[PDB]
């Protein structure tokens, strides 16, 4: 199913960019926000699939798993879902879901079929699953706020099994999930280019982004690494050059590694989650019912 | 199959009470206030009360579900990951029937929970995307056809539509097949007089935005006519009492018309409303409106 016909993207309604650092002022140019899709309800999770040259998105309230491709067009890429959120793709350029439905995590083939790949903690269900990265050895990270258990728009109500909310590492190789840190509602994720650090955002308690070390197979050294101005820190990505680049209730907020914000970019709407294409020319923004890209030149 | 919403008491709806001006109708009402049964839905729509199951049923159109409140306040998900069901009715079996943006199609379910197929196509192409039916004493079912399933993706498969006409259809209880009996601009609407002579339905465009009258008599619909306009916003689902009353969802909440076609009065409601129905007894009115299952408990 076409969701959206081939065609060029419109300008968002919302003002331009707001710069400090003059690093950021170049790397954005006079770039302006654009407008994708606006159709969905609750856009979640972008993923660039690189073997598709596709955005991938999910609506996770109208229960589907968009795909935007570059003449402009939206596929339907899974229907009916069981509440999927977060998306990411492995080495293998397959696609990974969060889902609030089902409690887990998933993959899909190529037939459009997300194969459950772990919904259980030391055998009890997990909360619901919310964000996710695949890590460069393969092993699928991702955070375990029980959002997807307090809203019936998405998923199934239900009192929690754990006792905790989690970060969690599922090995490459079939062995048991991994418990790596316990927090307040974590949320977004990503890692340092060299992944020696995670970032985990927390969204309950202290709203912020939380700094990790990642080394002798733990997590180590939590610390508060930085704060947006408004809203939540939802999903947010890290680029190449080490810069995060986060969701908060007016846009999109961009740090340095050592956690200076060096500008803010306005959305039209609250931004749950952004991700770059494989280049980092284009800067995806999920929000409501909205896909966003800002061309960077 | 999960519980949505727990077993509990209804909370008072934050909204203005009651505005009558006709006597009969205040004295149907009395001091009744408007509760909330859900309000976590996104799109709610096509109640329908199941006696069998003293549940009334009704859509989430754009969360894909059809679900059923208890009478506790227990809410439950009836049908999960739906083809975008919008109205729903019950037959004279007991059993649920729908419209279905997603299949373009009237369908049946079972007690497995599972809803086949009654019919998808006119002439051998595809209906447009059903969006509101009901059920006539025969067992006959009657349905509009818009387009509306059809031009958003939050409420189907867009598509160019294969008829060229939005009707109002009748399926036969007996042998089919289906039967276009007219032909209207985004119909939407629809409800039997008591006697069933009249024929009700409303036209929703983006010309005449109203609520149409038709006579039903012979094997066809005849007369064509203008029954009423809602105050505001748009005359969505309605339907209509034991007394020939037509209780109609506008922008603004609930208007109430006699069969001569004379406003008696309005309900407030904290949201658009999209639909609305009765009990068995007629004796609890529900309506439907965005995130929201809304009751009237008349005395
Ligand atoms: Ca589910
Ligand atoms: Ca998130
Ligand atoms: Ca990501
Ligand atoms: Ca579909
Ligand atoms: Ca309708
Ligand atoms: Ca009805």
């Amino acid at each position: 199913c076409r969701v959206r016909p081939a065609g060029p993207a419109v300008p968002a309604d919302c003002d331009p960019p707001r710069i400090t650092h003059a690093a950021l002022a170049a790397r954005l140019g006079d770039a302006r926000l654009l407008t994708l899709y606006d159709q969905a309800t609750w856009s979640e999770g972008p993923a660039w699939w690189e073997a598709q040259r596709t955005l991938v998105w999910s609506d996770l309230v109208g229960r589907r798993v968009l795909g935007w491709r570059e003449d402009g067009t939206v596929d339907v890429l899974l229907d009916a879902t069981a509440f999927t959120n977060g998306n990411a793709v492995d080495a293998q350029q397959r696609l990974v879901h969060c889902e609030h439905g089902r409690r887990a995590i998933t993959r899909s083939d190529a037939d459009g079929q997300a194969h459950l790949l772990v919904g259980r903690y030391a055998g009890k269900r997990l909360n619901s699953p919310n964000d996710l990265i695949v890590a460069r050895d393969g092993a699928i990270w991702f955070t375990d706020p029980p959002f997807g258990l307090r809203k019936p728009s998405q998923g199934c109500p239900a009192d929690p099994e754990l006792a905790h909310h989690s970060v969690y590492r599922l090995p490459p190789d079939g062995s048991p999930l991994q418990r790596m840190a316990d927090l307040d509602h974590p949320n977004g994720l990503a890692f340092s280019p060299d992944e020696q650090t995670l970032y985990v955002s927390q969204t309950p308690g202290s709203v912020e982004i939380t700094a990790f070390a990642w080394r002798d197979g733990a997590l180590h050294d939590r610390r508060h690494f930085a704060s947006v101005p408004d809203g939540l820190p939802d999903g947010f990505c890290v680029d190449r050059g080490g810069w995060l680049w986060s969701s908060s209730g007016t846009g999109v907020c961009v740090f340095d590694s050592d956690g200076q914000l060096l500008g803010h970019i306005p959305t039209p709407g609250t931004a749950s989650n952004c991700t770059f294409d494989q280049a980092q020319q284009r800067l995806f923004i999920t929000g409501g019912p909205c896909l966003w890209m800002l061309p960077l030149p």
